[PDB]
């Protein structure tokens, strides 16, 4: 240091860091990007839990995002903003276990509440460097400290041969936990309050947040949680030890590693990263959508039991949670598998195409259950309307994978001590490039919660700017206090907790808050109470 | 002697009685024999035509009510007794009543033939609510109604036997229908324009006549109010009918078909009635011991099958339901339900009543019903659970079978008009929570509110006049709409595409779509897959 900016030099337990002074619309912020929190999980260390990062010497440059964990890059629609905005924005490498911190500039006087973001991507994709996860607006506007970490995805993160030592499973979650430990020891260097850490995340990230709520060593690492369009319970976020075993073994076969677990994992470790990616979809048991090959396994360790059992019997008094869904959870999933669906036409389907989709949307379902789904979603006045069928198929996927799982997470949590706040996000970005029929797709609240509309250069409407400010007040009010409502405010409609008695939740859109009752109450009774029994 | 009151039917001469109706005199011919009394050796057998008589037969009063169980759940209560026999009980009961205008119509008039209900165990054409005078006087109709055997006497079957072949109560009705063809002309009635109408078990009978080829040449149009030949209660199979008869016979100490039937014939009628309730296979409501049987004769195949494959092109049908088909049945065996309180039930009591209301339901199937009918916002609210139990019973037994029948007839070329009846009679003595219970549209169709001595409101007098117009317009032309009155709005036909039906209430007609579609899809399409 000679002439460096005094506000950008900070020490953490691993050594010295140099951050960068970033411009936000309303002023500067400090970012420390690419801070290593683990030893690169490379070589003999692929599939293994992560080890703490060994201290370095000199000043580590933390001015730019680090590598993205090895993943499948989407190619369904080349050039298309709608998919590319989720694609990796840095080089892919197994050396990817880094985290990012944004804090006010100058760093705040007294300790600030900390928000830790966990990206989604079905446990097979995503990076904390994506433009929609930019911590600068929350940091600058709400005075918050914001952290996001990379964690291994796909085979690299979740390939398990359960009961073995060399590939125990759940190591992606263990990267996330390591980063939470890192925040406990280090966040105070940045002015963050380690005693007020809220986890938030979306899709698979939300599932992860809930898995930290259900895993005891994670509990002392955070104090509150927000789950956006995802849950640990439900059909896609976990697998039995058996199923994960079948998958690893199948993948092994596929890459030339025939099966003892040591021989097998070793052979997999000699395989090139890309080979594993190039083969990971092939191990899924059925033609299906909203199913991912390598996901958290119920190992009897990180997850002592299935998320369903753990939410049915855990005590949560104790715990404050904000949960919700977007209007159209299913729609955008339809174009990755259901015949008849495309982003480039209005996706009007036949009744045949619907029955056919239901079997892919609900792959575990017998003929009888498939009929039950179809019968429940048919509009009997117009059982042939292409437009209604299209919307039903979207609803089936949304309801089965997100809405109804969230619906019970909120149900069981509230009944067992938790203060729960629930929402449905109903605003379609004016700037969306997916077709109008898709409505408000899975993923499209994120840019509003992070404050992107406030970037004048991004072409959001004025209404949208104000809407994002509101939502940022909601999230950080929740982080700061466990109540998304503003104490200094006077109704200005209140966000009431979700209870089992009242089942209250709010609409999030451009209009002031509207309180509604019951998240798809009838329809979720179908998925959560009836359907299970049509497997039993 | 009044020449108007003298008629020559094929069996000989009759004397009727001139009755007083609000707006003018009507001629009535009550208690006309149409069959040989089905007594002694004729018990359980097809009726035979009545033998000619000498002189002038006195047809001025109602005849005996066919032998049946008499209700005593609430002795003295108008709400139950109004359905009870209002004449002496006898196996000698095959008589019919005719009302016509006075004077006898100048030209041939449309004929309505009423078939009463009462679960094939009860009923009589003589009940005040089936009084044909108002329709006769006001709409100029010729209205006929017949007694038919009920319970063991009408429906005890040992299928395949010569002696007790089953469905004889149906054959009674058919004999009455044949009697109308041969004789009604003499009363100024038009035999080429006969409309059958009937409610509850009466409705299923009409349904059965639609589905039986010999009955088809005896009428031209049909009205089924709150009942259908398909559904869980209106038919039994040959195997099950035989089981019940056999069991009943055992129960009265009757030890080969011929032998068994001979002994049953030697039995006082009240013995058979004493033991009829005891042959039902389960604790249940809306199931009746002795009902028509799928015989391969009168019914060539199950109604479900018959409606499925039949050709119903030139056929006009009027079908409908009341708002609260299920409520009144709940007090007849579902724990927690009483007429003398608001009947608010617990969830446990709901699951329990579902097993009684849907006696065939497996553990999983009942939970399906329970899960579909719960208010998930509500979901332990006693008012709801009570209403839902009423809804389960109505839907399962009437509404959804109606919806199913309306659907197949329309699809197969019939012309269908449908309604839901939503007005609760002001005179009703059943509790408010029962709403508009099974059976309580009849007084309106028959025009009873027009009798000022009955204390109906003025609104009701006007309402009943409208219904009388709908039904008799329907009888005259196959279309219930007033064919010279403009602005209405019009009662549109039921079609499978649009599914249009109307509400009959104090307000002017309102057209709705789907009766009552999500729920009937449940009953008609899902539940059956949960049996097989
Ligand atoms: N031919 C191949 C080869 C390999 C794979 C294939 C296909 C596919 C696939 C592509 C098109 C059609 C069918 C199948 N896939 C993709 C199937 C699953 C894709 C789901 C895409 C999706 C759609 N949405 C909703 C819309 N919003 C998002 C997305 C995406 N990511 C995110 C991340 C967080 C929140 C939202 C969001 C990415 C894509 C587009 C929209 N989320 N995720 C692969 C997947 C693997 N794990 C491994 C290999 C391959
Ligand atoms: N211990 C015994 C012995 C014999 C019988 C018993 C009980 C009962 C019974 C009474 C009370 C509670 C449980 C059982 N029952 C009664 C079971 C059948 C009761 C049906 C009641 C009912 C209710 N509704 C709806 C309301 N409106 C009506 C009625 C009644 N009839 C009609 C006829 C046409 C249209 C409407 C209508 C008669 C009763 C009350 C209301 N219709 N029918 C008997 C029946 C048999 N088939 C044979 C024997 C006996």
């Amino acid at each position: 240091e000679g002439r460096e900016d005094p506000q950008l030099l900070v020490r953490v337990r691993g050594g010295q860091l140099r951050g960068i002074r970033l411009k936000a619309p309303g002023g500067p912020v400090s970012a420390f990007l690419g801070i290593p929190f683990a030893e690169p999980p490379v070589g003999s260390r692929r599939f293994m839990p992560p080890e703490p990062k060994r201290p370095w010497s000199g000043v580590l440059d933390a001015t730019t995002f680090q590598n993205v964990c090895y993943q499948y890059v989407d190619t369904l629609y080349p050039g298309f903003e709608g998919t590319e905005m989720w694609n990796p924005n840095r080089e892919l490498s197994e050396d990817c276990l880094y985290l990012n911190v944004w804090t006010p500039y100058p760093r705040p006087a007294s300790p600030t509440p900390v928000l830790i973001w966990i990206y989604g991507g079905g446990f097979y994709s995503g990076a904390a460097s994506l433009d929609v996860y930019d911590g600068r607006f929350l940091a600058q506007v709400e005075g918050a400290v914001l952290v996001s970490m990379n964690y291994r995805v796909g085979t690299f993160g979740f390939l398990a041969l359960p009961g073995s030592r060399e590939a125990p499973g759940n190591v992606g979650l263990l990267d996330q936990r390591l980063a939470l430990q890192w925040v406990q020891e280090n966040i105070a260097a940045f002015g963050g309050d380690p005693m007020s850490v809220t986890l938030f995340g979306e899709s698979a990230g939300a599932a992860s947040v809930g898995m930290h709520i259900l895993s005891l060593p994670s509990r002392s690492l955070f104090h509150r949680a927000v789950l956006q369009s995802g849950t640990p319970n439900g059909p896609w976020a976990t697998v039995s030890a058996g199923e994960a075993r079948r998958r690893a073994t199948l993948l092994a076969r596929l890459v030339g590693c025939p099966p003892n677990d040591t021989e097998l994992i070793a052979c997999l470790r000699t395989r090139p990263a890309q080979d594993l990616v190039d083969h990971e979809w092939h191990v899924l048991p059925q033609e299906s959508i909203f199913r991912f090959s390598f996901v958290p396994v119920v190992d009897g360790d990180f997850l002592s039991d299935t998320p369903e059992a753990l939410i049915n019997t855990g005590d949560f008094q104790d715990l404050q949670v904000l949960v919700g869904v977007v209007k159209d959870e299913g729609s955008a999933f339809l174009v990755y598998g259901v015949p008849g669906f495309s982003k480039d036409n209005e996706s009007l389907i036949s009744r045949a195409q619907f029955l056919a989709g239901v079997r892919i949307g609900v792959p575990q379902a017998s003929d009888l259950a498939a009929e039950a789904v179809v019968l429940h979603y048919t509009d009997w006045l117009h059982p042939e309307d292409p437009t209604h069928l299209r919307d039903a198929m979207s609803a089936v996927v949304g309801d089965h994978n997100v809405v109804c799982p969230v619906a019970q997470l909120a149900g069981r949590l509230a009944a067992q001590g938790a203060r729960v706040y629930a929402y449905i996000f109903e605003h379609r970005a004016s700037t969306l490039t997916w077709p109008l029929w898709m409505g408000v797709p899975h993923g499209y609240e994120i840019e509003f919660i992070f404050g992107l509309p406030l970037d004048p250069s991004l072409n959001y409407t004025t209404e949208e700017r104000i809407f994002a400010q509101r939502l940022m007040k909601y999230w950080t009010n929740f982080a700061r206090t466990g109540d998304p409502n503003d104490p200094r405010d006077s109704k200005s409609p209140q966000w009431p907790p979700y209870t089992t008695a009242a089942q209250q939740y709010v609409s999030l859109n451009l209009k002031p808050l509207e309180v509604r009752r019951g998240l798809r109450a009838q329809t979720c009774a179908f998925w959560n109470r009836f359907l299970p029994k049509l497997l039993s």
